[PDB]
């Protein structure tokens, strides 16, 4: 019951901590900065938001390994923000 | 790099196929029959959506256990649709 | 580096709580009681055991389900005693 | 049933295999090669031996790292021989 669904929400949670601690940038999105994994990792830049301190939008300036970018895209991974990024 | 996070991505894709299978019930939502689980296993009806061939919606009748529901909001879990459901 | 290792090792550890929890049977071993899951869930009784509390040994009387055996191998699964029982 | 007990298995299996792929190391014991990974990774030389092709003993010499070594003791980790090996 429980005890099984619970076991794989705390084995997901922390697979998803695991990832970010390792691959995690750091990166400013419509001025508050937050963690964010490069697509490419998990598979025009395209990276899914780890951080759940952030609502990313659609116009949203991004600000990510110096450059500024602005967020064309919104899709879903694994319930996380996969944003699509277009430079400025 | 991709291995652990190809591993992690498909470990999570059979962990939730495992909870659909054991505490799944199947359900008609929007005149499409798919599978749900009770919220009551994983954390005004709530369950969340399993099947990928639906795309519930507020306003949607859903026959659940013999009853018709109205999806009345939507949140995510785990990215998946998390619907509050109300009888008729 | 440890972080990925230490993950692993709680999820087999968690892992292994949830089978015995779920499987488990309480048997007693030449005086010991401890938990037992039959193969039959995992794959002349077999079974592996997982209390940490015991260390069985070929010769051991196993009272199971009311019935007396005797311990005649024992094999490894995945580090785990699993012992080869025959009736008395 | 056997399905999360199946399923535990094989991360398990993936677990492992993934461990040995990233921390790893080529090593011959007792005229076969292998790999192993250094205990500093998952806790008067300490490994433990993934590769399933050999049987280390007590006495074996070990070439590891272009020095020789020899098994003074073996445990046991998560179902692995773990060696304890000194210079020669």
């Amino acid at each position: 019951s429980n005890a099984m669904a619970d076991l794989f929400d705390g084995m997901k949670r922390r697979m998803d901590a695991l990832i970010a601690e390792r691959f995690g940038m750091k990166v400013n999105i419509n001025g508050t900065d937050c963690i964010v994994v490069e697509s490419d990792f998990l598979a025009g830049k395209n990276v899914v938001v780890f951080s759940g301190n952030v609502i990313p939008r659609r116009g949203d300036r991004v600000v990510l390994r110096g450059s500024e970018f602005t967020v064309t895209r919104i899709r879903r991974f694994n319930g996380k923000p996969q944003l699509t990024l277009e430079e400025n």
